[PDB]
């Protein structure tokens, strides 16, 4: 589809089974995601922000179903203010900006 | 013009009479810039993201031109380590998502 950005550009996604809320946000590198259950392995990580670092699980080739539109990639998992979708999945559903 | 997202989508902003790099963040409800010294009267405020808040200065009606789309709205100033266009300002270029 073409959204646009009066509000903030929320959508449904779909994560181990489970249906999430989050933002597709061209301004991030990866996708961060709220704590959550997620089966698989996971290492350590540190993802850094405009307010400074936080520590996430990073799970690799995790499925994520973005509107609908299937991703398999990277998802950090931790104390985030809100979920993320990043550039790293946005690539992968065919997302562009247009103006 | 069409904007991918392979890399960080970063383009030129003319803003009070300098040009600068700024990325263009779906994310990101308001419009943040590294300290700068921008005349008139300012309001503080503070800006959250991931990790946590930082202190800007909140200048209103500010004149921004984004690849020769001219916008005018509220710019924040402070320690951000990248500057950043919002939805307040890409709403004004007619800035779309799609996928
Ligand atoms: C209403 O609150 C706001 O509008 N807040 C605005 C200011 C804000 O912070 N918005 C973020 C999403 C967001 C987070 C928390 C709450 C609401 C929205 C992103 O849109 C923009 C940042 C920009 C940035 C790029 C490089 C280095 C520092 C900062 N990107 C980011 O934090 O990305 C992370 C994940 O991926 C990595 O890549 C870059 C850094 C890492």
């Amino acid at each position: 589809p073409q959204i646009t950005l009066w509000k903030r550009p929320l959508v449904t996604i779909k994560i181990g089974g489970q249906l999430k809320e989050a933002l597709l946000d061209t301004g991030a590198d990866d996708t961060v995601l709220e704590e959550m259950n997620l089966p698989g392995r996971w290492k350590p990580k540190m993802i850094g922000g405009i307010g400074g670092f936080i520590k996430v699980r990073q799970y690799d080739q995790i499925l994520i179903e973005i509107c609908g539109h299937k991703a398999i990639g990277t998802v950090l998992v931790g104390p985030t203010p809100v979920n993320i979708i990043g550039r790293n999945l946005l690539t992968q559903i065919g997302c562009t900006l247009n103006f």
